[PDB]
């Protein structure tokens, strides 16, 4: 059953985005996030207008001229040289992937194959200008003795480092894509130099021994860039590091060929050592976490992005093995969606390793559920994450099998039927509950940038943004689903 764009399906996703935007624009804008039930807002993203920037490119790919214009008019107004709140900490990582990524992807799209969605060239130019302004403040993060970025900085009263003594590999290794992109766009090499230097310490790990070739530790010293542990996983604190390794290779196969080699070691090592099968459902394959040569039968929604990453690597390297493994991953993680009462996957889940017998024991209430489902829930909530829709999307782009679109559709449908709340959509309390267990009154910006973006693209018409299975990709998605043009 060969696939093809599904207008009806794509329209539904576009409609969910429209609703979410209207509500956000009316009750929260220009604040960072909307609380759909109370109709209030928050500024978790330092009050720069997180949801507006994060959703900008999604609005461009959907052909939402009006929404695009609204945001473009706002960009020049943002003040990326300070924070409304004095002495307020700023996450180098979160700020980078959302703001810098969002501004750069919008810039690349509005100057590339989507330039029609914008007429005012001065507004388009603001995106890049504002990105450089932001980066000029964020760069203080690299003023550590080793060059390894400090995870937190401050802009108000002045630009300063938090002074942390260590950081995690995910936050250190998820800056290279957008900072290198910025240098290429501005002509100022400093940005790339800074990010790449901090990254260098992660490519030739010194200190704690690698659990396995390519599988590095989680925390790195800011004073000397050495590792102090041998633990890690494909989820929180490490996930996006492995992701950007292969993505940099897409951005420029020559300059970052070494990044590609570090990915292959990681990939091969997680396949031979992290792949785990639930004792009650051997046909399923999940990724365990690790510490030394020991692995733990636990995972969650964050690690579900893995499927798409292995697939991406298989495309860029013409290696079926990575594609097959990625397909299995996408499928297995979707099983945590399709088997709950709401049809939505849990935040955290666990199982019993079928080989080492490791892992706990299903809590009494989930005893029967584990027997047939192959996992039990440890963290029931869902906050509109996109990792699974992301992996399903890659699975479809590489196979062309409409079956994947059906799974994604089942995923989007389950999500809106339970997350539909107040003026738009919201995080839910209990996924193992048919109705979702009640909304927690929150609509994260990545709902706009990622979940709705991947859901739409899997049903949408062809374009340069779509990932090409037979190579020739001209774009690369950053960790927050913001596509950048490759070096060229
Ligand atoms: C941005 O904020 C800083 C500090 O409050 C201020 O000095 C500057 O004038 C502001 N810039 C704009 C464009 O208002
Ligand atoms: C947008 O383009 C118009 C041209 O019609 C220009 O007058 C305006 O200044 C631009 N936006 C801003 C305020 O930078
Ligand atoms: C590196 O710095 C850390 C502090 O973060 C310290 O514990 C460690 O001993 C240093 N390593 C060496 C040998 O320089
Ligand atoms: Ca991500």
């Amino acid at each position: 059953k060969r696939g093809s764009p599904n207008p009806t399906r794509a329209a539904a996703v576009k409609a969910a985005f429209q609703t979410s935007w209207n509500a956000y624009h009316h009750f929260a804008f220009p604040h960072d996030d909307l609380h759909p039930v109370s109709n209030s807002f928050d500024d978790e993203r330092n009050g720069w207008g997180s949801s507006a920037i994060d959703g900008l490119d999604t609005a461009i790919l959907m052909g939402d001229a009006d929404i695009v214009n609204t945001i473009l008019q706002y960009v020049p107004q943002i003040n990326f040289t300070t924070t409304a709140v004095a002495n307020q900490g700023s996450s180098v990582f979160e700020t980078n992937i959302r703001y810098l990524g969002g501004l750069l992807s919008a810039y690349d799209l509005l100057r590339g194959p989507f330039s029609s969605l914008a007429t005012n060239q001065t507004l388009v130019n603001s995106l890049l200008r504002q990105a450089q302004t932001l980066a000029n403040g964020l760069k203080v993060a690299f003023t550590t003795p080793s060059g390894v970025p400090d995870p937190t900085v401050f802009f108000n009263p002045t630009v300063r480092r938090s002074g942390a003594s260590s950081n995690n590999v995910a936050e250190i290794g998820s800056l290279v894509l957008e900072w290198t992109r910025l240098s290429d766009l501005t002509g100022n090499p400093q940005y790339a130099q800074l990010a790449q230097k901090g990254e260098s310490y992660l490519l030739n790990p010194k200190g704690s021994p690698e659990a396995w070739p390519g599988l590095i530790g989680t925390f790195v010293s800011t004073s000397n860039g050495t590792f102090q542990d041998s633990s890690g996983s494909w989820s929180g604190l490490m996930d996006s590091f492995y992701e950007y390794l292969i993505k940099m290779y897409l951005y420029d196969p020559v300059a970052f060929a070494h990044y590609k080699d570090r990915w292959v070691l990681g990939a091969d090592s997680t396949i031979g050592h992290l792949g785990s099968h639930p004792s009650t459902r051997k046909d399923l394959t999940f990724l365990s976490s690790y510490n030394g040569q020991s692995t733990s039968p636990n995972s969650g929604h964050l690690a579900s992005f893995g499927g798409g990453n292995f697939i991406l690597g298989g495309i860029l390297l013409n290696e079926q093995k990575y594609i097959d493994f990625g397909i299995k991953l996408a499928s297995s993680y979707f099983g945590t969606y399709t088997q709950t009462a709401s049809g939505i996957g849990p935040e955290g889940f666990a199982w019993v390793d079928s080989v080492t017998g490791a892992g706990g024991s299903p809590p009494s209430s989930q005893s029967g559920f584990y027997s047939s489902a192959g996992f039990w829930v440890t963290a029931p909530y869902y906050i509109l994450r996109p990792e699974t829709l992301e992996s399903l999307y890659y699975a479809y782009r590489v196979t062309g099998d409409s079956k994947w679109q059906d799974l994604a559709w089942e995923a989007l449908s389950a999500i809106e039927d339970a997350c539909r709340a107040g003026s738009a959509y919201s995080s839910i309390n209990d996924v193992t509950q048919a109705n979702g267990g009640g909304a927690s009154d929150d609509m994260e910006s990545f709902w706009f940038a990622e979940a709705l973006k991947y859901a739409y693209l899997i049903f949408a018409e062809e374009s340069d943004v779509q990932v090409q299975a037979t190579g020739g990709n001209k774009f690369v998605f950053n960790t927050e689903a913001h596509p950048f043009s490759i070096r060229s």
